[PDB]
């Protein structure tokens, strides 16, 4: 049977989030990017709502909760993109939302296409490894908790215990399917290495974001208010490497 924390994680997953994308026009660069940012705004709200129901998270110092969301939001979004792409279209298109699904044809602009190829690595890996829902849900919590400030968190003890609890839960999720301690251990290595490797992937998205944000008026790309604040609050600092990514492996 499914362990209870994993069932709970299933229960607190967000409902379907639409981009509000007007698929009557053809997209220019600016309209496509504006629509993705609009979806991003809706997804950021969803992430904060999700965190309020995530066992353990609400008990961290509020400053730590805000910090962790501000550090991890891009990571959580691209990881979720990967999941939806894996689930709905077998990793072969990028399933941003049910009203915003991009195939290669719709990826005209050079830099955005390159960004998409980077993002595509996640669903490709989900397909290759045959990641389960139970594994995904635990890994997703670990991503929220995968980067801390250089000086640590105010609730560092609580945070460490929470992170340990979800590591143990990933081990249970793996154990649902991987039988044998070697197969299970090898799988744990694989899934945690994927998370380690996400730090490098997300750096590329961070840079793209800040570039687009700084150039937003010139590119005619709208950045809604909540996303603008998360970007302004932490992205330059994160990009400068003044944070501590946590790694499972050396
Ligand atoms: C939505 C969504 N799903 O996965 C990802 C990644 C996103 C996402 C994440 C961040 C942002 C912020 N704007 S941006 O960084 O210029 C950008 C745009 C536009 N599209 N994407 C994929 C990015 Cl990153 C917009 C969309």
């Amino acid at each position: 049977l499914i362990p209870p924390l994993i069932n709970l994680l299933m229960s607190i997953e967000p409902d379907v989030i639409y981009a509000g994308h007007d698929n009557t026009k053809p997209d220019t660069s600016s309209s496509l990017l504006t629509s993705l940012n609009q979806l991003g705004e809706r997804q950021l709200l969803s992430v904060v709502k999700w965190s309020k129901s995530l066992p353990g998270f609400r008990n961290l110092h509020i400053d730590d909760q805000i910090t962790l969301i501000q550090y991890s939001w891009m990571s959580l979004m691209v990881f979720g993109l990967g999941w939806r792409s894996y689930k709905h279209v077998s990793g072969q298109m990028l399933y941003f939302a049910p009203d915003l699904i991009l195939n290669e044809q719709r990826m005209k602009e050079s830099s955005f296409y390159s960004l998409c190829l980077t993002m595509w690595q996640i669903p490709q890996e989900f397909v290759k490894l045959q990641v389960s829902q139970e594994e995904f849900l635990c890994m997703k919590v670990l991503l929220l908790l995968n980067t801390i400030p250089l000086e640590g968190l105010r609730s560092q003890t609580q945070f460490e215990e929470m992170r340990s609890s979800y590591i143990r839960e990933l081990i249970k999720a793996i154990g649902l399917r991987q039988k044998g301690v070697v197969s299970s251990s090898q799988r744990f290595y694989q899934l945690t290495k994927l998370l380690d490797n996400l730090h490098d992937l997300v750096k590329q998205l961070h840079l793209y974001c800040l570039n687009t944000f700084i150039q937003s008026r010139a590119l005619s790309v709208e950045f809604p208010e909540m996303m603008s604040e998360v970007i302004a609050a932490q992205l330059p600092k994160i990009l400068a490497g003044m944070v501590k990514p946590l790694l499972f492996h050396k």
